[PDB]
């Protein structure tokens, strides 16, 4: 059972949409990294981490849809599409978002962006 790796993946997507930052926070470590597509550290810490999507949860346009998640051992996929507004429509981007979490927490964090994508272009 990988239960308390998938439990701050499952509050945090949540989260993610929800507009909750606190719970978005929790379950990250307080020296948590946080790297950028490709390998670009963003935040040596939590307290980093969650003003950079403070930022991003000022657009109430901001809506993260899970298509797909998977798990193995201590890392999480997951693979997601962030709402957001382009100025050719819907702004949608297919974001696959990898996590490590060790001693209960997430130790480190890494995203990788796909695609941008819009409704008018798409089935």
């Amino acid at each position: 059972m990988n239960s308390e790796i998938e439990l701050p993946v499952q509050k945090q997507l949540e989260a993610y949409n929800a507009r909750d930052i606190d719970a978005f926070m929790a379950w990250w470590a307080d020296d948590c990294q946080y790297y950028a597509f490709p390998a670009t550290l963003l935040a040596g810490n939590a307290a980093e981490i969650r003003v950079r999507h403070i930022e991003r949860f000022k657009e109430p346009d901001l809506y993260g849809e899970l298509l797909t998640r998977v798990i193995v051992g201590n890392v999480v996929i997951d693979h997601e599409t962030v709402t957001r507004n382009f100025p050719e429509g819907k702004g949608e981007v297919d974001v696959a978002c990898i996590y490590e979490v060790e001693n209960g927490r997430i130790a480190k964090a890494w995203f990788k962006i796909g695609e941008p994508r819009i409704v008018s272009q798409k089935s």
